[PDB]
């Protein structure tokens, strides 16, 4: 969770 | 182009499962 | 503050 | 409206309100219009200089979708702060004139990129190139795109830091016929056109309408709103050119006013014997 509250949309991306 | 669009329209919620 | 940040779409976030 | 017969070189001037409609988007709408009718005027023989404005909301529009796509969550807590006093500027001319030529290349009418700077011009020898190379650029039947460069400025007198009076001096400096200054309304109210009170006129007389025009209540100052472009009107057409003020939200109006149909307002320098 806090890896995805910490990434970028790009990031997600 | 269509992960892109899935991806945009997503909610935060969603990016876990 | 949060939670709604937490349940929008990045679409949303750029209103 | 007699002049509308001798007329071979015009300066249309879209503002950034005819060409951005909601969110930095560009009315591709109004936009279409207006292109499509000026490619129409060019082929009919015409010298169509064309004075653009609306780079810095679509910068702005554009950074701001770069900021969020760049963003971390966290980043998302607090409103972010100014984008920038030029990149957007620079960032929206880019796609601006991108856009510009691919709606051209549709028509088949070429256009090029000349940005002047307030500092480039004044420089004494400037105020001539430029005029030749626009001569030049108009007879290969091209329609220039004229615009203010923001993004290497210094500025943060002669150009009045708006495309308004650009327009104003590179059609002095042309030597143009008419210049037009396409906005949102029908024209220039007798103050805010909401109210009935005010009423749109037809003809601006130098000693009558400097008295019940405030540039309604509201002074915008950013685009110098309607003051400026009074001002502007007045200057051109001081020095010799008739400029005439109408609405751009529909392009069609254009050929009323170069054919002479009674639309818009007139600034004409005959004004007594009128
Ligand atoms: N005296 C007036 N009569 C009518 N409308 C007025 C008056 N004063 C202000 N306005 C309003 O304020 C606005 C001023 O428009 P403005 O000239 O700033 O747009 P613009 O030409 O796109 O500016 P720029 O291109 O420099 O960004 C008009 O849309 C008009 O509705
Ligand atoms: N900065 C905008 C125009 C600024 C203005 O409204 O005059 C551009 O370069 O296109
Ligand atoms: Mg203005």
């Amino acid at each position: 969770y806090r890896q995805l509250v910490n990434s970028s949309f790009a990031d997600l991306q």
